C-alpha cells in the first residue's frame, strides 16, 4: 500500500456535485464509488445517476436516508444503474423510473471494510479505488471548513450521519489524511473537498461504517 494515493490523478473521479436538501448523501456516496470502478474496469469515466437510487432503492428511504449497502445490491440486482445523464437528479423521491437503455455501469455485490480499521481502509483504498464511508459531519468547524487537514475533537465515531467518498489519503505536513470528496457542491469546504484526519484514532468514524462496489 503507497503511502499516499489520489485517484482524481487517475481520472478515476468525476466533478463534485450538490446533493441540495434531500439526505441523499448515501446515493452520491454509492454512485461516487461506482464510478471509480466503472473507471478503473472499462477505462471510461462516467457520471452515474444518484437520483436513480434514491427513487428505485425501495430499501432506504429517498431524501430521508439510506445505506450503501442497499445502494449496492440494487444496482447488482437490478442489473446496472442509469448514468446521470439518462436520469437526471432533481433532488426530492420520485416514482422509479429506471430505464435500462441508459444503463451505464453494473456492479457484482459489495464488500465491506473491517468496522473501524483505517488501515484495513487505507489497503482498500488502495488496491479497489475510491470507497464509500460514512463520518460525522454534524460539527459547525465540519460545515466552514475551508482548508487543511480537518481534526475536530467534538467529532464522534459512533454519531455517522453523512455518506461520502474517499478518492484517496495521503499526508500534508506530517498531518495525515483522508482525501475526502462530498457531495454539498463547489462552494463547499476546499471546492467540495475535505482532507479528513487519518489514524486519528478512527476520527469521525470514518471507518466504521466503509464499503465499496464490486465490479
Ligand atoms: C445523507 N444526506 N445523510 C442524510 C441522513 C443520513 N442518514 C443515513 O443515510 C444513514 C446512513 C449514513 C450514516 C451513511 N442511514 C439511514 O438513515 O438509513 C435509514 C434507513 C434505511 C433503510 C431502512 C431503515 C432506515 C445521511
Amino acid at each position: 500500500a503507497p503511502d499516499s494515493v489520489d485517484y482524481r490523478k487517475k481520472g478515476y473521479v468525476t466533478p463534485v456535485k450538490n446533493q441540495g436538501q434531500c439526505g441523499s448523501c448515501w446515493a452520491f456516496s454509492s454512485v461516487g464509488a461506482l464510478e471509480g470502478q466503472l473507471k478503473k474496469k472499462t477505462g471510461k469515466l462516467l457520471n452515474l445517476s444518484p437520483q436513480n437510487l434514491v427513487d428505485c432503492v425501495s430499501e432506504n428511504d429517498g431524501c430521508g436516508g439510506g445505506y450503501m449497502t442497499n445502494a449496492f445490491q440494487y444496482v447488482q440486482k437490478n442489473r446496472g444503474i442509469d448514468s446521470e445523464d439518462a436520469y437526471p437528479y432533481v433532488g426530492q423521491e420520485e416514482s422509479c423510473m429506471y430505464n435500462p437503455t441508459g444503463k451505464a455501469a453494473k456492479c457484482r455485490g459489495y464488500r465491506e471494510i473491517p468496522e473501524g480499521n483505517e488501515k484495513a481502509l487505507k489497503r482498500a483504498v488502495a488496491r479497489v479505488g475510491p470507497v464509500s464511508v460514512a463520518i460525522d459531519a454534524s460539527l459547525t468547524s465540519f460545515q466552514f471548513y475551508s482548508k487543511g487537514v480537518y481534526y475536530d475533537e467534538s467529532c464522534n465515531s459512533d454519531n455517522l450521519n453523512h455518506a461520502v467518498l474517499a478518492v484517496g489519503y495521503g499526508i500534508q505536513k506530517g498531518n495525515k489524511h483522508w482525501i475526502i470528496k462530498n457531495s454539498w457542491g463547489e462552494n463547499w469546504g476546499n471546492k467540495g473537498y475535505i482532507l479528513m484526519a487519518r489514524n486519528k484514532n478512527n476520527a469521525c468514524g470514518i471507518a466504521n461504517l466503509a464499503s465499496f462496489p464490486k465490479m
